[PDB]
């Protein structure tokens, strides 16, 4: 399992945190020395269990897929809740079983549908370690329209961050005010996927991309990633969806 409190958390307990989430994901190879995770694993061993404290020391327990780093559904006192898809019904089976009841949201995990839920873009939504604090504290009671938000904002600061250095570095900038994510960290989102794949792919083609993948920058500008000495290759990565999974 991993943890962490907001109560007198800092940027450098949230990187420890980070670190640790990173460290939890299992793997058998790196490729360009990114680890790649895991194509399959069966049984409760697929989920991992981040415990995440608000700053008033309250707990939710989230159940994450070490394959995809996607989040499943959580536990908030005696009652699990999971997203509507098969994915997160199948862990259902394994996590949290122990719980009271069991909700399903009346979603999936998917941004498109969670923003839909939420009636507003991850654009709009300022996040950063106060909204990890409210998103925890939110997450206690069910709400579905707020829970979506919460989720919004509980995916990019644990999973979001765990992918991309940068986007760990964006909500160390939150530690303490926060800030509707820059469009780079949105770009980095929506690429995970794309980049995992090409980056596997390079392997047999000397590095090289097959197909070039379009992010935004951090100075707001519209950069275009062809081979694996890209930044966003030897730096910013850290985990890689095996291409299995896409
Ligand atoms: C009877 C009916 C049966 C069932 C109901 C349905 C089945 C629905 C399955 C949805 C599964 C979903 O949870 C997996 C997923 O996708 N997750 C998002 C993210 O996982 P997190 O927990 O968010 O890490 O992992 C990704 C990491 O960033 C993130 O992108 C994901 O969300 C999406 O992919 C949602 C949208 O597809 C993307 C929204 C942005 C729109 C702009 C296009 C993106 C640019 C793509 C590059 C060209
Ligand atoms: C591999 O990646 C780097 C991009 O990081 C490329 O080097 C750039 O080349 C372009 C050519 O248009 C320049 O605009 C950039 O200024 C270069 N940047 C750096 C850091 O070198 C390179 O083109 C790519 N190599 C291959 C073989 O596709």
């Amino acid at each position: 399992d991993v943890s962490f409190r907001l109560s007198g958390a800092d940027p450098s307990s949230y990187g420890m945190f980070i670190k640790d989430l990173r460290n939890a994901l299992p793997h058998t190879e790196k490729v360009y020395n990114i680890p790649l995770l895991l194509p399959s694993v069966s049984g409760a061993g697929r989920y991992l269990l981040m415990h995440l404290f608000n700053y008033d020391g309250n707990t939710i327990t989230v159940a994450v897929d070490v394959t995809n780093v996607y989040i499943m559904g959580y536990l908030a006192l005696t009652t699990s809740y999971f997203f509507n898809e098969p994915a997160a019904d199948l862990a259902s089976q394994y996590v949290f079983r122990s719980a009271r009841r069991k909700i399903t949201l009346p979603y999936s995990g998917n941004y498109e549908r969670l923003q839909i839920a939420a009636g507003k873009p991850r654009e709009k939504i300022p996040i950063g370690l106060p909204a990890l604090d409210t998103a925890i504290s939110t997450l206690l009671h069910y709400d579905s329209t707020a829970a979506a938000g919460a989720l919004l904002v509980l995916i990019q600061t644990t999973a979001e961050a765990a992918r991309f250095k940068y986007i760990e570095q964006q909500i160390q900038e939150r530690a303490y005010r926060d800030e509707v994510p820059s469009s780079a960290t949105i770009s980095l989102e929506n690429s995970w996927s794309g980049l995992s794949k090409q980056i596997q792919l390079a392997q047999g083609n000397n590095g090289v991309f097959r197909t070039p993948t379009v992010l935004v920058d951090s100075k707001g500008n519209r950069v275009q990633i062809t081979n694996v000495t890209s930044n966003v290759v030897t730096s910013n990565i850290q985990l890689l969806l095996n291409t299995k999974n896409i």
